């Protein structure tokens, strides 16, 4: 009944996005926003392409599920070095009515040696979320860094300019997040002492209920059982994961 428990609420967590080979497209997002509505509870947001949010957030109203949020992406998902298309890319999807927008972190100038230009783009697109009430939540793509000091690096980076949530994978590269890459970047939110304002997400690398539960024992550890609430915790997984989760859970 531990696994129950914590499926639930691993539920309750999830950003519900489609399958990695599926993309994106009008009906199969309206399908999307069906199936974040369970017979136990609904998923905390679904995770959608900007085009694509005007459609998803009145197809949560008419269902009666106007307090599932809307995230997107921006900068998405090559992590490309342009400012001024970073923020572009985000004030369109914050037009669109995007609840969160998730940007790439320049992972490749990073990698390269450029540590300014990663500080400067997630603090101009963090400017104009906060700007619009929108959470700011910014992927450092883990599984292409690979190397644990890059990998703080990025996340320390992202708080420093404003992140409001870090985020392992664009979904979109073959590894996401794996149980050391999760922990490395939990431990600079530790570290920095920057729990309050900054919450984790891993994208990937959850396919099972028995996954989700070894995650949030990670953050029940690092921050107490209370830390890993919606706002600061979330599992940006598809329909696969969630089935699991509705699966242990009788349904």
């Amino acid at each position: 009944t531990d696994l129950k428990a914590s499926s639930l609420r691993a539920l309750k967590l999830m950003h519900l996005a489609t399958s990695a080979n599926d993309d994106d497209t009008d009906e199969k997002v309206i399908a999307l926003c069906h199936q974040a509505k369970t017979p136990v509870g609904t998923t905390d947001a679904i995770f959608i392409y900007p085009r694509f949010i005007p459609i998803a957030r009145k197809t949560l109203k008419e269902q009666g599920t106007p307090e599932i949020r809307i995230c997107t992406s921006t900068n998405f998902p090559h992590g490309n070095d342009d400012i001024d298309i970073a923020l572009a890319e985000t004030r369109a999807a914050i037009a669109y009515g995007a609840d969160s927008v998730a940007v790439v972190f320049p992972y490749r100038a990073l990698m390269a040696g450029n540590e300014q230009v990663g500080f400067d783009l997630v603090k101009a697109c963090k400017e104009a979320c906060a700007a619009a009430n929108v959470l700011l939540a910014v992927i450092i793509e883990t599984g292409e860094l690979k190397d644990e000091a890059l990998i703080r690096k990025a996340s320390e980076i992202s708080i420093k300019a404003g992140a409001d949530n870090i985020v392992t994978s664009t979904g979109k590269v073959a590894v996401g997040a794996t149980p050391e890459s999760a922990r490395i970047m939990m431990e600079v939110i530790r570290d920095m002492g920057v729990e309050k304002t900054v919450g984790f997400i891993p994208v990937g690398g959850v396919r099972t209920a028995e996954d989700a539960q070894k995650y949030l024992a990670i953050a029940d550890e690092l921050f107490g059982a209370d830390w890993a609430d919606a706002r600061h915790y979330a599992f940006g997984a598809s329909a696969s994961l969630l089935a699991s989760l509705l699966k242990a859970l009788g349904h």
